[PDB]
């Protein structure tokens, strides 16, 4: 039975511009997360060099309304102060405009090298996925409800995850235990 850290504790990571794990027991693995608006070429390098493929912008309802994305095949980068948007510097400065509640289609080119998702309203209540999750812990922390998640390159799978969130800082937690705090605290 691996140690989990609190959901309060994933908070307090979000907020201070740190990333986070979470696991849900849907498919059984981890995302490294943390909010869109706190990206930095030193926090995206450090998602580059662990995910398994795709970097993804989980952002609330509303604002994939306002960018006109409605209900991978959408890819982003930021239009302009970029290089070819591929670099740390460039997903974090996209990221960061996707989080910025005055963008616009216009403000983005596709395709592109950040993939957006669209959160359920409700989040975690709704939809237990990594995508409500991202969006929860952002707006749980006070921040913008855009979040920044990568499926990390893959119990024995649990058990790993717990060293190397350790190794570099991070809290481990479930998506259940987010549910469960929300449900008490909302």
């Amino acid at each position: 039975m691996t140690r989990l850290d609190s959901v309060e504790r994933a908070v307090a990571d979000i907020a201070a511009g740190k990333a986070v794990i979470v696991i849900d027991d849907r498919e059984n693995e981890g995302d490294l997360i943390f909010a869109a608006e706190k990206a930095t070429p030193e926090m995206v390098a450090f998602m580059v060099r662990y995910t398994s493929g795709y970097l993804c912008v989980p952002l609330d309802g509303a604002i994939c309304d306002r960018l006109g994305l409605l209900p991978y095949t959408v890819t982003v980068d930021a239009r302009n102060g970029i290089g070819t948007g591929i670099s740390a510097s460039d997903r974090a400065t996209t990221m960061r405009l996707l989080a910025d509640p005055t963008s616009v289609a216009d403000d983005f080119t596709r395709p592109g090298h950040v993939v957006p998702l669209r959160a359920k309203d409700g989040g975690v209540l709704r939809r237990p996925g990594h995508t409500e999750a991202a969006v929860d812990l952002a707006r749980m922390a006070g921040l913008q409800p855009a979040g920044a998640i990568c499926e990390i390159v893959s119990m024995a799978h649990t058990d790993e995850l717990r060293v190397f969130a350790d190794e570099h800082g991070l809290a481990l937690i479930t998506i259940a235990d987010l549910i469960e705090w929300r449900r008490k605290h909302e």
